[PDB]
């Protein structure tokens, strides 16, 4: 059961307060892209010498707030998640951040067991998410949300699906949902210790989207090789509304389950 299920790992206490608890998976990736967006970074220095080739890595973590908050099984939890593309080997613009993308979140979560035909709804989660790119104009994004996470298993099989709503300013990104929509699919299928997974969004009326398939297995008991292929709009905030395919190739810790 408890594998892949977020709010009830977040319910098991541990005895050392530093030792936190996953949200999303966390990787470091060497990637290579097939356009680097330059026109919406132009204004940066090094944007000319941008390169293709980025160190991309995701760090993502939750806190427990306040267990038991509404009931047994249930946590008043924070998470932080930030995906950052990284021009490392860049060496003659002095090895800039391209883009870093910074996700707090405040829910309100369950741990649940609901039958689903062979299904079980193990996560309801509902709550604030905030996603900004901290950019001073006229790279700046920035977009916030209501969100709801429900994810369920069923035997090697994962389904998560996120539907969102948007609250707040979206001036550095107005049409931002022509190229996000509505919600978040996500899929993660046990081969042994391999995992395939993807996850996405797609605008069912603007036709734009996105999708990410990745592969790892374990190196070790806390290590995994990680191989990802993004490809479509909104790989991140600066490049939400341009289209690219990304593989890039590192190292894994948790994946989704
Ligand atoms: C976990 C391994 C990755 C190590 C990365 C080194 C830490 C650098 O840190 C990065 O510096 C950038 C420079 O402004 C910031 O934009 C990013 O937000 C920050 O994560
Ligand atoms: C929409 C609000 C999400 C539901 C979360 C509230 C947590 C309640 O919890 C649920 O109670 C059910 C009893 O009816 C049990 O059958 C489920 O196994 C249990 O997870
Ligand atoms: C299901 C409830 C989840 C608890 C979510 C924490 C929400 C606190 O988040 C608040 O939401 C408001 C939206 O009404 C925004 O205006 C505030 O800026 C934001 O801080
Ligand atoms: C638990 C099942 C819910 C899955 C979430 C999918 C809902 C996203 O659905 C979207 O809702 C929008 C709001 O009206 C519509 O405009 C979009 O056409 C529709 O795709
Ligand atoms: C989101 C990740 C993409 C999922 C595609 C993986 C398809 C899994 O495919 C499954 O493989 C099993 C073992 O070979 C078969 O027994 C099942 O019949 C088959 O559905």
């Amino acid at each position: 059961a408890v594998r892949g299920s977020i709010i009830a790992n977040m319910l098991q206490e541990h005895d050392n307060p530093f030792t936190l608890y996953p949200y999303d998976t966390n990787y470091l990736i060497y990637t290579q892209t097939s356009d680097l967006n330059k026109e919406a970074i132009a204004s940066y220095d090094w944007a000319e010498n941008a390169r293709k080739d980025e160190v991309k890595f995701q760090l993502s973590l939750a806190f427990p707030l306040w267990r038991g908050i509404l009931g047994p099984n249930s946590v008043l939890g924070a998470s932080y998640t930030q995906k950052s593309w990284w021009q490392l080997s860049n060496s003659e613009e002095s090895s800039p951040f391209r883009e870093t993308n910074y996700e707090p979140q405040l829910f309100l979560g369950f741990a649940t067991d609901y039958r689903f035909a062979g299904w079980t709804l193990r996560d309801v989660e509902m709550g604030y998410n905030h996603d900004s790119n901290g950019r001073s104009d006229p790279t700046s994004r920035s977009w916030a949300r209501l969100y709801t996470r429900l994810m369920a298993e069923n035997g090697n099989w994962l389904v998560e699906v996120k539907p969102w709503y948007v609250v707040g300013n979206t001036d550095d990104n107005p049409d931002i949902t022509k190229y996000m929509g509505y919600y978040q699919l996500k899929i993660g299928y046990h081969l042994g210790d391999a995992v395939l997974s993807a996850k996405g969004q797609y605008n069912w009326n603007t036709g734009y989207g996105g999708a990410e398939l990745g592969l790892s297995y374990p190196i070790t008991k806390h290590v995994r090789l990680y191989t990802q292929v993004y490809s479509g709009y909104g790989e991140s905030l600066i490049d939400y509304n341009f289209n690219q395919t990304r593989v890039g190739v590192g190292v894994m810790l948790n994946d989704l389950f």
